[PDB]
């Protein structure tokens, strides 16, 4: 099993540049709109303590430069929603896919199109962490790099790349311009809250080990969902919702395995250790792979 | 820090289907060739042992049937070379990106691009072990798939995907047609050579974990280059040669830690196990990232 991303073609046909007086960044051009993070219109020294409202009332249209590649896109309107700007281009984009914005959950994975300069430059799986934050790879310039999910040629955008934390990991919004998680576009000391165990990812995993033969960890217990949700918890392990259980249904058929019983199996592990064993050849639970990920991927 | 494939856009745009009798699989469609595996002209029962010129002279062109999305090409010419297939067909392709095939050795990384029917289906990176197998995540209808590198706009292909190993690795050949290590297209169980690890890849993600913030691992102690290559050889690292130390030069003067420190603490690694520690997330030791890799995304 490896981390794999989404064909990115269908991505990298809308990636352009968007750049105000020297700060350029990426943005995401979809028919005749371009979709960018605010801090375009700031200064470095505004990031530290910006007013969006006040830097955007001394912007017209005409101080935003569009590039796709090197060629200039007209823009013809600009707004402010949440945190993005949508700047109405005067040219529809003729690469533009079938697609959606979608806000995700904790656990659920992505695929991130790393852009610098409007140019695409790398694409990689990435999880949303219980404290929404990504352990992403980010450098100066990658900012309105946009996550991604493609279900039937239809994309399904649900990120889009903001700023950096202290602890190096990376912090972002929907495409509707609202941060994951309690985090503000100010270049100023911010922390991300603890990490936890993606719950319903390991159990995904495991379920891939019993696809795969691996299944000595199987035991003969159950549990319901609240007595495994308050004793996963003190293992630093996320709670399961309904909506977990369900994502584990097709898991659960293939192998036969109730979602309860493997929860059980998983209870069995937090509690008493590996025992120098392994599962699919490590002995570190593995999280970052959705139910999805495990099928798609099978 | 991530592994990252190369976006897969400008290969996307040259992935066709390949149909011959009930053989189905990808191809590389460029200009006005179609590359594929030889064995589309196999039947199941050709497979065990095929002689494949005499399968090909009894084969006509339009035995060979070719579908760009919704769209099926006509074969007007088909040549053998090596292990490849090349369908001459009567149209170009408008998105063909300039390319170049390229023949990668051991230790280099590239990035596949898996395909189902014709249709992408998912990227990632891969690195050509020593004993000339990859690691790869591939299915029954994925050969035809191809690996690829990315520099200023132009496709490097390197890797066409052909055949399963029982390990779970995988085989495939250049672009040339020519495997990649002692393999055969034949449907028959193949063991490869040992798998030596690619110890510049080694310390190419050392020097990477140190770069964003992982210091556990390092060490007061030092090592010639002869005294670190005997240990090495001892659990069967690739031994370390002048060039390779060369290579890394970058990312030592970044770290300032000398090549040879590094190496003494890989030493340690290798003699002492990790003892339950993690190295940027991974329990074991990491050899999938060139030293270009690490520069790349770490700058
Ligand atoms: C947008 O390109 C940039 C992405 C950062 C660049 C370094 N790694 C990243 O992910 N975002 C910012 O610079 C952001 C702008 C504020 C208005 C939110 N500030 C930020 O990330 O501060 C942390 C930081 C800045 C510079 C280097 C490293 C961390
Ligand atoms: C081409 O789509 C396919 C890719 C394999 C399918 C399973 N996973 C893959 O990566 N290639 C083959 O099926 C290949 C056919 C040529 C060698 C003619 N055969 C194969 O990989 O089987 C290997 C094998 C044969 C016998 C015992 C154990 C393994």
């Amino acid at each position: 099993f490896r981390k794999m991303a989404f064909p990115s073609g269908k991505v990298e046909g809308c990636m352009v540049q968007v750049t105000c007086g020297t700060t350029t960044l990426n943005g995401l051009w979809l028919d005749d709109v371009v979709y960018c993070p605010r801090h375009v219109i700031c200064t470095s020294e505004d990031m530290l303590n910006p007013n969006y409202e006040d830097l955007l009332i001394r912007k017209s249209n005409h101080n935003f430069l569009v590039q796709a590649g090197n060629v200039q896109l007209r823009v013809i309107g600009h707004s402010m929603q949440n945190c993005v700007l949508k700047l109405k281009v005067d040219t529809a984009n003729p690469k533009t896919p079938k697609y959606k914005f979608v806000r995700i959950q904790p656990g659920q994975t992505f695929s991130v199109l790393a852009c610098y300069n409007g140019s695409p430059s790398g694409v990689y799986q990435c999880a949303m962490r219980h404290n929404f934050t990504i352990k992403g790879s980010f450098l100066n310039g990658s900012c309105g790099s946009v996550g991604f999910n493609i279900d039937y040629d239809c994309v399904s955008f649900c990120y889009m790349h903001h700023m950096e934390l202290p602890t190096g990991v990376h912090a972002g919004t929907d495409l509707e311009g609202n941060f994951y998680g309690p985090f503000v576009d100010r270049q100023t000391a911010q922390a991300a809250g603890t990490d936890t165990t993606i719950t319903v990812n390991v159990l995904a995993w495991l379920y891939a080990a019993v696809i795969n033969g691996d299944r000595w960890f199987l035991n003969r217990f159950t549990t319901t969902l609240n007595d495994f949700n308050l004793v996963a918890m003190k293992y630093n392990y996320e709670p399961l919702t309904q909506d977990h259980v369900d994502i584990l249904g097709p898991l659960s058929a293939q192998t036969g395995i109730a979602v309860l019983d493997m929860c059980a199996s998983l209870k069995e592990l937090l509690q008493n250790g590996m025992n120098g064993r392994t599962i699919l050849g490590s002995a570190l639970l593995e999280d970052e792979f959705t139910p999805f990920d495990v099928v798609r991927q099978c």
